[PDB]
């Protein structure tokens, strides 16, 4: 461990040391592409659901977007079903979603249906995306997490912060051929997926993190090259400094880079890479400090659509 610490620290201000690269196979298609008419959300099962009304409450002077909604605890505050934790937000798409309370040792799985995505040419009908909270800042140590009915825009997560706790999600996914079997990857043709938006605005002052880390069996995490996002000494992979408000060495800002689409978008990406059952956690850190506004809620996407052709071996 003492040599990986080494080594994220040389290469924190530095592009990749060389130019050796490996092509990325994109034999995996999950984008939105594989979304269709009848694409939807068709259960979630092992996670109390919040009603839309409680969910959609804030404070007085509060912005109405969808990560201050998500900052509150909402633990023993979850008392829907099913049908009354759907909710609208623009930032869901135009099918919404559904509120769930996530909790430690309570894995929650997502069942989408109705699915053109595809590895290899076989159809992937269904997908079972698994979420389990791992780490959570709230006094209740829960988290709240909003499912979209487009597997594409997937989930935002989030709750209240009363100390320097990450926010952290595992999440594992399958996908599933039209007769219901299992899709895992073939020998030389791993799938490939992206890990995006993963923002920084760390400090000697604050800030926080978006990352991702804990890779499964089978999953290994990529660099992109010129990507600010790269492994730390503690185990994660984000960015250490500050692109999001300009005071960082880059003096980049968020408008710089973190839209998809844009040309600097891999400023924040990197790449899983899985040659077995896609598994993974995604979080937010403080890097233990409390009084970070804005520092546990987070979108995280799940896509095929990476900001990169290459990676380094």
């Amino acid at each position: 461990e003492p040599y990986e610490k080494e080594v994220a620290e040389y290469n924190k201000h530095k592009n990749e040391n060389s130019y050796v690269n490996e092509a990325i196979s994109k034999n995996l298609v999950f984008d939105q592409s594989v979304v269709t008419k009848d694409t939807k959300i068709s259960s979630i099962k092992g996670g109390k659901f919040i009603k839309a009304t409680d969910f959609n409450k804030v404070n007085a002077g509060d912005s109405k977007d969808i990560f201050t909604k998500l900052r509150k605890d909402m633990g023993g505050k979850a008392t829907g079903n099913f049908q009354n934790s759907f909710v609208k937000e623009a930032n869901l798409g135009s099918n919404g979603g559904y509120a769930v309370l996530l909790e430690k040792n309570k894995p929650v799985t997502v069942t989408y249906t109705g699915l053109n995505a595809s590895y290899l040419g076989r159809k992937i009908t269904k997908a079972e995306f698994v979420y389990e909270l791992q780490s959570s800042p709230s006094q209740s140590g829960t988290l709240n997490a909003v499912f979209s009915n487009d597997p594409i825009i997937t989930a935002f997560i989030g709750t209240n912060r009363v100390n320097g706790k990450d926010v952290k999600t595992r999440l594992t996914i399958k996908f599933f051929d039209a007769s219901g079997k299992e899709v895992l990857p073939d020998k030389d043709s791993p799938f490939a997926y992206a890990l995006s938006s993963l923002n920084s605005s760390l400090t000697n002052k604050g800030g926080h993190a978006e990352f991702v880390s804990d890779f499964g069996a089978n999953n290994a995490f990529k660099y992109i090259n010129g990507s600010y996002v790269k492994k730390q000494a503690d185990g994660k992979f984000y960015s250490p400094e500050d692109i999001d408000y300009g005071t960082g060495p880059s003096g980049l800002k968020n408008s710089d880079w973190d839209a998809v689409g844009h040309k600097n978008a891999y400023f924040g990406s990197g790449v899983g890479l899985a040659n077995g059952r896609i598994s993974f956690s995604f979080g937010m850190t403080t890097k233990g400090k409390s009084n970070v506004p804005v520092s546990s809620a987070q979108w995280f996407a799940f896509s095929t659509n990476l900001n990169a052709q290459s990676v380094k071996p």
